[PDB]
Formats: C-alpha cells, sequence, structure tokens
C-alpha cells in the first residue's frame, strides 16, 4: 500500500524531502551530438538518426505544405478539431491590449508585442503518438504569428511520420517538419542545417538528451532559449470526505501511467475520508490497465499525506508546488486564492486532468520538479517579446530632464547627463 | 575614428558578422565562473567573504543585513526628489501591465482562466564597485514589490570604501527590499542560488552585470539549484538609427551616453538615408569624449563600435532586427511611424527628444534588458518577470458529458487508457 505521512509531524527535513523529486551527468554523451550537427549539418542528423532510431532518411526535413493531408477516421478528427478550437480561444483570449501610460504629460510610454521569429517544437514520435503535444505548442506559435514554426517529431521505423500530429501540425500551421528526435533534433534547431531553419526558441519536454541537448544549447553560441524544464508529469490530488474514492484513484492513476518516474501524491483534508478504499480502488484499477506496470512503478514512489483542513493541504502543495493540482473538495473554487505555485489547476468534482491534458483549452505543457515555484506553463506570452516604447516632447523633456541629470551626476555618469543637457539647451536657444 | 560599413557593399558573412559583441565565448566564462560558484556552494558565507576581501577590498562580519535593521540614510533634498520622482514614474508603468483575469467559457459548462501569482522569493543584482547604480536598484525592486514577493535579495558589492552606497539603500528600502547581500560577482549569484548560513534561497535571480555575472546566472538556471534568470542582461549597447535631420551633437552625445558604462559595451550607428554629415558626427564625438571623465572607457567601447550606412529606413530597420539592440534609438523624421518595424530590440525610444539617458533613469521603463542578440526572444524585466500565471479550469457534469467524449477519443488515440477512464468512471456514474 501507498506510504502515509501525517502533516503536523512532519520535520523540516521530512518536508524538504518530501518535496524533491527522484534527483538527475546526461551532458557527457550530448555535446558531441550537438557539436557534431553544429559543425556537419544534415548529413550528422542522419548517422545519429539511424544509430538511435533505426531508420535511414534521405529527406529529414519537409515543407509541411509540400506533405499530404492525412486522411483519418472521422471521430479522431472531429475530437482533435474540438481541441483546436477550445485551445486556440483560449490561448487568443491572452492577446493584451497595447496602451500609452502618460503619468507626466509629454512622457509618453508603451509596451508592444513582437512575436519570436522562428520556433522549434519537440513532440515525442517513433512509436509515441502525441498529436494533443502538437496543439498545445503550434496553436499560441500560429497565434503569436511566429514566421517560421519547426516541429521536430522523430518517425516510425517506415519513415513516415504519425498521422496525427501531422493533421495537428497542418491545422495549427507549423511551416517545417523535422523527421528526427534526440539532441540531434534539438542540435539542428538551434544551429539550423542546409535544410532545417535555425530558430530562436525551443518548446517542448523530450527524453533526457532532448532536455539535456536544450539545457546545453541555451547557454550556446547557438543563441536559443527555452521554454522551462518539463520533466516526468506529476499530479496531486487535493480530496476531502465528499470526493468519490474510486474517481480520486483514477485520476491518480490517470498520470501515474505516464511512466515508471511519474510522481502522484494525494493530500487528504480533514476528517471522514476513506483512505481504505480509496487505496483498494487503486490497487484494482492499476490491475486492470494496459499500462498498469508503469504505474505501479509510479505509485511504489507516490504518497498519501494527511492534513488537519483544507487550509493546511493548500499550504502542503504550494510547498510541493505541483505540475497539476486537483481539488476534489467541497466548494473549491473558493480555495483559488489561497494557491501560490501549480502549473494547472483542475476544481470540484467533474473535471479530471485528462480534461486539461487534452481539450480543455488550458496548456498542457507544465512545470515539473518544483520548478512551478518560478515558471509558468506555456501560454502565447512564451512566443512573444514585449518591447517597450517611450517618446518625448520637448516639455517632456523640460519636466522630467533635471531629474535625469541629478540622478546621472549622482551615479557618476556624465555621458547620460549631457545626451540630456545639450537638448534641454538646443530647446531653450530657440525658445 | 569609428569604423564605417555601407550595406549594400557587404556580403552575407561580412553582414552577419556585425551581430557579434566584443564579449568572451560563453565557456571561457564557465572556466572562470564554474570554481567561484562551486566554492559558495560547498563553503558558504566563509567563500563568500573570502572573495569579497580578495576582490572588493573588504573584510565583512556580516555579509547579509536584513534591511529592516538598517539606518534611513539622509539624501541631498534635490537627490531624494529625483529618485522619488523615478520610483513613481517606474511604480506607474509597472502597475499599468497587471491582467484582467477573465473567464473563458467557448463550451458552456468548460471554464478556464488563467491568474497571477508572485514568485516567493528573488534574487536581485545591482552592480557595483566603482559603479553606483541605485537606478537598477529601483529597476528591479519595484516590480518586485508591486508582485508582493515576499523574500526580496538585493545584491550589491562595497564599493572602494567598503560601503553599500547610501542611495542604493533609499532606493531598496522604498521597493520593500528585505535583505542586502554585501557582495557582487559569481559569488552573489551562488549564494542566492544555493542560499548560505545567512543568505535566503532565491527561486529567480535578476539584473545586469558584467559577463561573469551573466554567466553565472546562465550555469546556474540549469544547476540543481532550482532556480531560474531574467534573462543574459550585459554590458549596455546602444543602436541608433539617424537621418538627416537629426543634429549631430545630439546624436553623437546618444552613442557616448552609453559607451561611458564600460569598454566592453558596443554602440551602433546606423545612418538612413542621405543628407547626413558623418563627418560633424565623427568630430562631435571625438571632441565630446574628451571632455568626459570616464572617456577612456568610452573611447575602449567605440574601439569596437561601428557606423553603417543604409539607402532608407526600411533597410536601416531590418539592419537593427538583425543586430537586436538592447537599446534602439529612432532619431528620425516621423519616428513613431516606423514602430510597426521594430521586431527585435529590448527598448526603442523614439524621436529627438528621447534620449535613452531618460528611459535609464526615470521615463518609467525598465532598463534590465537583454544584450548580445538576447533580445531576439527576451524581454525586457516587466511586472511579469515576477509573476507565475496559473491555468486553472471548472467543469460542471454538462461540460463533462460534452467534452468528455472527445477527451476519451484522443486519449484511446495516444495510448493512454487511464486517462480515457478518468473521463468514463465519472461519466459512468452520471448515467447510472
Ligand atoms: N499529462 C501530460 C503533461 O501535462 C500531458 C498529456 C498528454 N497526453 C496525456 N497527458
Ligand atoms: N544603460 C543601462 C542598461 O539599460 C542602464 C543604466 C543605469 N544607469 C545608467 N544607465
Ligand atoms: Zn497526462
Ligand atoms: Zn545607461
Amino acid at each position: 500500500p501507498i506510504k502515509t505521512y501525517h502533516l503536523s509531524n512532519l520535520t523540516q527535513t521530512e518536508l524538504l524531502s518530501l518535496k524533491s523529486r527522484p534527483r538527475i551527468s546526461v551532458f557527457d554523451i550530448v555535446n558531441p551530438i550537438v557539436d557534431d550537427v553544429h559543425a556537419h549539418g544534415d548529413a550528422a542528423v542522419k548517422q545519429y538518426t539511424s544509430k538511435f532510431d533505426k531508420v535511414d532518411l534521405e529527406n529529414i526535413v519537409e515543407l509541411v505544405s509540400d506533405l499530404p493531408d492525412p486522411v483519418l477516421d472521422p471521430a479522431i478528427k472531429e475530437a482533435f478539431d474540438v481541441a483546436y478550437s477550445n485551445i486556440y480561444a483560449f490561448h487568443a483570449a491572452q492577446k493584451s491590449p497595447e496602451k500609452s501610460v502618460e503619468n507626466m504629460k509629454g512622457v509618453q510610454c508603451k509596451r508592444v508585442a513582437r512575436s519570436i521569429n522562428s520556433v522549434g517544437l519537440y513532440v515525442p514520435g517513433g512509436t509515441a503518438v502525441l498529436p494533443s503535444t502538437a496543439l498545445m505548442l503550434a496553436v499560441p506559435a500560429q497565434i503569436a504569428g511566429c514566421k517560421t514554426i519547426v516541429l521536430a517529431n522523430p518517425p516510425t521505423r517506415d519513415g513516415t511520420t504519425c498521422k496525427e500530429v501531422l493533421y495537428c501540425a497542418k491545422k495549427a500551421g507549423v511551416t517545417h517538419l523535422l523527421k528526427a528526435g534526440g539532441a540531434q533534433a534539438i542540435s539542428a534547431m538551434a544551429w539550423g542545417t542546409e535544410t532545417c531553419p535555425k530558430v530562436e526558441k525551443i518548446f517542448g519536454p523530450g527524453n533526457q538528451y532532448v532536455t539535456a541537448a536544450k539545457m546545453i544549447l541555451q547557454n550556446s553560441e547557438a543563441m536559443v532559449s527555452i521554454d522551462m524544464p518539463a520533466g516526468p508529469s506529476e499530479v496531486l490530488v487535493i480530496a476531502d470526505k465528499h470526493a468519490i474514492p474510486s474517481h480520486v484513484a483514477a485520476d491518480l492513476l490517470s498520470q501515474a501511467e505516464h511512466g515508471p518516474d511519474s510522481q502522484v501524491v494525494l493530500v487528504i483534508a480533514g476528517d471522514g475520508v476513506d483512505q481504505n478504499a480509496i487505496q483498494e480502488e487503486v490497487s484494482k484499477q492499476c490491475q486492470s490497465l494496459p499500462r498498469g506496470e508503469f504505474a505501479a512503478k509510479a505509485l511504489s514512489h507516490s504518497f498519501i499525506v494527511h492534513a488537519r483542513d483544507m487550509l493546511e493541504a493548500i499550504t502542503f502543495s504550494n510547498m510541493y508546488a505541483p505540475e497539476h493540482l486537483i481539488i476534489n473538495v467541497k466548494d473549491a473554487e473558493k480555495w483559488e486564492s489561497f494557491i501560490e505555485n501549480a502549473g494547472s489547476v483542475f476544481l470540484g468534482s467533474w473535471t479530471p486532468e485528462s480534461v486539461g491534458d487534452y481539450a480543455s483549452g488550458t496548456n498542457h505543457v507544465l512545470p515539473t520538479y518544483g520548478y512551478a515555484r518560478m515558471y509558468s506553463g506555456v501560454s502565447l506570452d512564451s512566443f512573444l517579446k514585449y518591447i517597450t516604447v517611450q517618446s518625448l516632447t520637448e516639455e517632456g523633456l523640460r519636466k522630467l530632464g533635471p531629474y535625469v541629470e541629478t540622478m546621472a551626476e549622482v551615479e557618476g555618469l556624465e555621458a547620460h547627463k549631457r545626451a540630456v543637457t545639450l537638448r534641454l539647451q538646443d530647446i531653450e536657444a530657440r525658445q
């Protein structure tokens, strides 16, 4: 059965242990791959693609324009169109109006949005089918107006990429498909090749080799940033005595099935909760799951924390900073103001995380590992730069400029002072 | 004389090489900086003290002080009035970036929203030694203050005599800084990232610094320290676009304003169109630089600076977007009309009466901005830099009945039966 803790008892040391996921080295094997793709373009990408993926491709980048539209079963198409629709609407609503701030008359300042010109989106491939991720990444890129959108998705063993991913890629305006994975794919995007466009920002979780390539390349002469660390998936469920045990169990298992390193945490808030029934439901439901071996492995390092009340339970969750938080408690919505650290939040009894994973409209590319303490999930803003713009009239300069001279003199920066002084003289000499 | 290029002459390799700043490749700096970081990680306050003694020439018993325990310095009235004006303009501009948090309900019973929450603990790097940078203290502390950050650590190396300057302290107090870390360099960054015996561990570290500070930030964002950073914000850069209507002495003063920051600064002049007297700008630069206290720094920055001729404004702004400057001053006729063409720039100053100095100090925009070409994908510090945006969703039964079937389909396609069953089990119990 799952390990149980009583929150009031926990020492500082035990709490720090609870908030730390299983630990992380990788950089040694990845750099030669990075450097090689940097030095030898596509040819090296293909060598690593034969070794690691067992696929011989002559054309590792396709213009998505040149690809035929995939053939989908109509129920599948319909569902992906609903996901697109909701994700599009949710992300499109994040556009900021851009208004002038004019505190001092003649001193006009504004913040404007510009798209990142070129972006790379990594979606695991081969046997993986992750059209959901393709949408979570490409839809905001589409909305932001990124000119080049490269999607890295390694092909199946017969040279062909997952058709559901292609469908989503075409719907969301992906320009280039990079039929490749791993660190070779990342480096290809960060550095550019003969046929791969160079990108300015790389998004999307992958394996150790992907994450490592991303982390190396962000600090490199490639001049590239990345979205976040987004490692093994996580869910923290808060449940009280009104939660249905089989539903609580099903939510825990929904993310535990992602892999044996996933982390799942149940916080029981208050009295009257049937922990035996929950445990019982977890074991039974896990036994009948196709991926029950991954889930059982993930549950082997999962845990239950008992909190005296909802306030203590949310306090624990805030310390943990879970990728996903499900709050299955009475009047869940009222607790929103107490949430501090959580990638994405699911409120009430009819909101399994599965809905956010797939089609609610929110983005499932989210910070794991504790990184929700300082990173947000992918959003429209992840694809934008905000440039500040200011303009002064003569009068504006007369009002503000003397303050600036004063401050510059204080810092010992006389040239900063004189850029103002010379202009004020010129204004006086015509006035 | 400043080196000159004509865009229409250059090959692609030549053109692309003008993107390069006068900075060391990152790996060389990581070698210099790594052992410092690990030293502070292993050995705490002792290591920081050792570095502060060696490099800042000061022996401190307390390297961290609680700001509430420090005296309120007394400032000359005019100085005080000027910083209070800057505070007020920076506050107003940043406070206006607060987002409304409207609910989206595409499908009935499917409600989603994005809400802002502050980063709990932040570290702010204010450069020092012979730099006095109270302006940067405001640029960083004011938005932290507006966001609600609970722990705010300000790091600032003690000046020649061995003291944190009083103007930095005034600004820190007015903006709610909680702790002052009286160190600088990569050892300051490490102390904040890892925490020490007396330095709070922070979640995010902000601020401009020299090549070594910047490299420390970049290294620690990949570390097990669990820390993020704002951006690579290194030595200041300005690109000025000037036409025939620009006054040459004003153009020269703008270039020099930022050249004086240090020998590793870079300044670019792009002449747009005809009629510009480049020799007058050059003479004006030379004459002005010779009268500057820091003319030495400025002359060294100018040695890797250059002038580019562009046939028109379109080509000028295209070049600027490639360079991707920290700061862009557009001193051309109808400057405001060119705003739509600007793609990569940290902060832009439009017209003839808008020297970068005003945004450096008090216009209200943020001066902590990406350098090196990082304006291609990073923004300057803003309110959002101090926030996380959490997505929140809630479905009614009706919402789940409508959306849930699509979710089951998608989860089936991906081979994720447990994701499907968290919906199916709810829908079955509804139907029972
Ligand atoms: N739970 C994952 C991280 O948000 C996303 C996902 C995709 N498919 C199923 N789940
Ligand atoms: N130009 C610097 C980087 O934006 C900011 C500054 C402070 N004091 C004078 N200038
Ligand atoms: Zn999932
Ligand atoms: Zn400056």
